[PDB]
């Protein structure tokens, strides 16, 4: 292209062995580096749909190619080793002098050791984005490949002790890095888990030991999703039910298994609801349902048939009832509500990043912007995709591109934001390519 | 023995084909029974340590054999399985008329679904001990105990995503089996877990795949004790370090590596503690530090091996000093602080059974009193545990052995605590027989 | 000369071959005239009389320098809070500061170190010379300055002293009182009874009886006063009332009625319209025992308050800087959510060794021999394990200070003093009043 924004991209790509092999996560040039000078494998996705749609594929091969390589290296803290097929949370290329090498952070080198558990769910998700983009089959089909999938699927099907079909992580172990209530089982985990499994579905060969995967996948994947319909779905009558719910309830047979108080539902989520509007809550556990909105969990949940057509469309009338809390100024606020308070203080353990409507905890950021435009096409419904870019263009390139946007309706630009945030740049230019050619959205849903 | 509680105890047991195999919950009378009328396998450990050390040792064996067998009974909720190797949080023997059978809770009748994860370690340790006392070593040995511990070692030993040697839970997973903020990497399950490896380390056979299973053990064993030990251990040395810590640090050689953030450390334990004083945290995660004290978790800890000598020391130290707080008019308190008002509301979900200084929420325990004088015979602090079982002995008898007591110091009897509890008439069977006989300790702790 | 001596010999601060001063701290990872004092006090009683000397000059050549933010000229009079050798001297005068502090105890810390110079060496030519009459009397006419009001205190903004960030210690704190008391019974003495010298002489006396007088009955709190102020009636209007400045008793926060022993008191933290701040300060009250602005009574009275109130005070460091802490909204408000201030560290109620120096001198001046030993004992006992910490926190100085720095100078010159005044109480004639 000959757009500004295209330009941006194509200097953030980082080059090894003069081969292009993925993104920095922002060219800003005052802030100091901490871990942004790093290749995010998540930021990277939207990236690598620019680059597919553009048709030069190599970054995306390579970059693949690659990370399959880094977790193929120990990883290690304290004598301790996590299962082989972890993903790091990011890479950077280091010159030593003479020849480059790269470095990956697993979660050894992360801010409060974050494990990132979205990382191989991505990594499954653009390897199949490149195969349907490029109809390359043989990359995936190649034998370290086929070994790469499997090591993560070990990890993601590894036994329970609990009774449901979700997995279990600590805190931060997705977009949301920091510590933000969403230890357990949050939505946008279980939403990629739902999403990379459909994926390995198409891209494992039967042939070895794949059979069992195979038959895991489909027999998990009933169960996520029977689970996560039933249970985190949420709108006016599931609400007035679970208030209804009797307490300490025992048995096999009962209606409130997670023994969720009454008392405990927010205020806000029923005055907030509108009456054809609904959404999959943030999380659920034991005596724990967290009603909070998380927007890529739910956008996500569209795009990969997770959430059914008609909950899909609860979601979007969802986004245009509440257009200002949701989009406002910038789309897409990550999270409503904010945490406040004492709440903020408790949840986050005063995490002065996080502060209400800041970064994490329901700032607005411009990336989820392309998520948005992909189920508003899916769901038929164009002119809300039309309206969040407008306004995104409105402001992004005049902000130069900030990595998120703070206040109750994304006023603000972030307080400790990155200007020139690649994804905050590959977000934009995913969703106007998108609106002009929706089937590519099928790069990133599953029918 | 002549005494009540003996009486007391030998009608509790529950017989199942004309043969003992565990112990009720409770006697109490005008209680609801809700899940009190069944044995849980938690609640057994502290009356088999009873049975073995009078010698009738048939109980404990038909038990062992019993729980194995369930273990075995396909366990599941909406056509998801959790892991083969998963004990029951309890059982009960139903009489349908005619035969009698075996219903077992996994979890899937249990409220608000908590997995009974310190099950199938009390499991293990209940096996050691068996064996310890009766010197009968076929039971391990036999192929279906064999397979049976390699099922709880598989789920235990499960693959992670983090970058840590401890285990992943959900909330009440262990003997406080409510929402109490005790998810992601709570003490107690983390000990226990310690625990049931060095007893399965004594009890595999070597022969077939059990040499890599010992090795695996092994290898745990010393990265867990690592962790906990450098990083739970909390005095006022090391308080003074993490207070001085400094946020957001990146990389690999930091020294706040879990983003502790030193303004979220409270109040209330830097006066707590003693100058020669010292405990395991809580949990620990992403930036998270739990620094209630656990009574279970440290005692066993003591036991275990765990915490090192002098660490056991500072423990008992803390005790002593703090004797109001932790043992006060009843041992032993469950943990401290209380969760309090709109904290009570964040973490509890408003559990009214938790109210502050109440059960879970820093309610005072009777059957701790027999880890705690375990413990602090093997600390050779004797007088503390005459004073502890002086102060038990007081009021248990009189008061009918409640489950519970409540109150900053345990002064209200529990506000919903059945009566003759059976875990509190032999917490104290225990530590008397303990006291009379130090060398039983022996079955429950290692060197 | 312990290994503090070594440490203290290391901070000193060279230039064009000449001690001028000492570094705030040597941490591993400049010189503010506040932190010098201490120092200057150990160098002064071992005979090392030329770095102060040199401190007095140059301090006093940086005064003259010409500065302004924003095309805005101030008052020449203005001390800096610090400088650094850089060869030349560059002086911060709050114009890099943070949130434009003025340091306005930096120049009465400078008038009473001429003061303390001139006893230790008795050496009255250098306060006589016209660059130092000059000097003092540009002070003079900032602090002298006139006011709108009818208090004869000096009026501040928020952070104008050693407490130097947004505390609550605006409008007039009891530290900036007693400094400037203090500062102009120096002058008093300092003074060239020149034909100019005269009408400044004029200026000091006419302020100063005024000064003691407001400071000493209406900042004075104890039982008796308190039971007083309880019972004001609000909304008072009139030049003969009780309730001048309109103190209404139902904010009158319940920690001070259980606090004060029967035969405690002390002065009170700051005085305004509508206000009265009761929190303690340490530096504040300890000086005005020694520069005599409490009465003999008075002087005996607070040190009771420290023995009755020793954990709150001293505890495991002393002393404590001021008592008790900003907590919860009122950190908020009062503090604007400062994250170096939150409740119980630094400036917030931290507990800083610096201190004990003036409560030696000033447990000395009272006869309290006793409370001066167990103070130094206390300190002496940690100092040095913890590397001289610029500053300890928690309720009771427990924790080493969140973001303390190692080998702080005035934690070890403090330490040192305090040791030396113990040993001879004479010394403390350089910083007191006969
Ligand atoms: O160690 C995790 C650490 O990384 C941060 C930023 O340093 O993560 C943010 O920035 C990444 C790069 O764009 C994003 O991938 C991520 O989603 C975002 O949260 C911190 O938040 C976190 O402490
Ligand atoms: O479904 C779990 C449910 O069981 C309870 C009591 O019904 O557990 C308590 O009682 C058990 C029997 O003594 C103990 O093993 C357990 O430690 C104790 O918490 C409830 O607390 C819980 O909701
Ligand atoms: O570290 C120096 C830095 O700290 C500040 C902020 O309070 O001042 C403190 O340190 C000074 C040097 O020791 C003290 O004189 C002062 O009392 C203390 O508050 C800044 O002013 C300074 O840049």
């Amino acid at each position: 292209r000959e757009t500004e924004s295209w330009k941006l991209l194509e200097s953030s790509i980082i080059y090894y062995e003069g081969n292009p092999i993925g993104t920095v996560a922002a060219q800003d040039p005052e802030l100091a580096a901490l871990n942004y000078d790093q290749c995010f494998l998540r930021d990277f996705v939207p990236s690598a749909f620019v680059f597919l749609m553009d048709g030069q594929t190599d970054i995306v091969r390579n970059f693949l190619i690659e990370t399959l390589t880094l977790q193929s290296h120990e990883k290690e803290m304290d004598c301790f080793q996590p299962g082989a097929g972890l993903m790091p949370a990011s890479f950077k290329v280091e010159s030593d002098g003479s020849k480059e090498y790269l470095v990956a952070d697993f979660g050894e080198k992360a801010i409060a050791r974050v494990p990132p558990v979205d990382s191989c769910m991505w990594w499954i998700l653009l390897l199949r984005a490149y195969e349907k983009a490029t109809g390359d089959l043989t990359l995936a089909r190649e034998p370290k490949f086929q070994a790469g999938i499997k090591l993560i699927l070990d990890l993601c099907l590894a036994h329970r002790f609990s009774m449901y079909p979700t997995m279990l992580v600590p805190d931060g172990a997705f977009m949301i890095d920091r510590r933000m209530g969403v230890y357990e089982h949050p939505l946008e985990i279980q939403v990629l888990f739902y999403a990379a499994l459909r994926a390995a579905r198409e891209l494992l060969l039967p042939d070895g030991d794949g059979e069992q995967y195979l038959n895991k996948v489909h027999g998990r994947l009933g169960a996520l999703q029977y689970h996560i319909r039933n249970y985190y779905w949420v709108d006016l009558k599931r609400l007035r039910e679970i208030y209804r719910y009797k307490g300490n309830e025992f048995g096999k047979e009962i209606a409130n298994k997670f023994n969720i108080f009454s008392q405990s539902i927010p205020d806000w989520v029923i005055e907030w609801l509108p009456e054809k509007g609904g959404y999959l809550a943030g999380n659920l556990g034991p005596g724990r349902m967290d009603f909070r909105f998380f927007a890529l969990g739910n956008l996500m949940a569209i795009l990969a048939g997770l959430a059914s057509e008609e909950e899909s469309q609860r979601i979007m009338n969802l986004f245009a009832h509440r257009w200002e809390d949701l989009i406002g100024y910038m789309p897409v606020k990550i999270c409503y509500p904010a945490l406040q308070g004492l709440e903020w203080q408790i949840v986050t353990g005063c995490d002065p990043k996080n502060i209400p409507w800041s970064y994490h905890n329901g700032g607005n950021w411009p990336v989820l912007l392309w998520l948005f435009t992909a189920a508003a096409l899916k769901t038929g419904k164009v002119e809300l995709a039309h309206e969040a870019i407008a306004i995104a263009e409105g402001r992004l390139s005049n902000d130069k591109f900030p990595e998120y946007y703070d206040g109750n309706n994304g006023r603000l630009i972030g307080k400790e934001a990155r200007i020139y945030q690649t994804w905050s740049i590959a977000g934009l230019l995913v969703a106007k390519q998108f609106l002009a050619n929706p089937d590519h959205v099928e790069f990133i849903s599953f029918p």
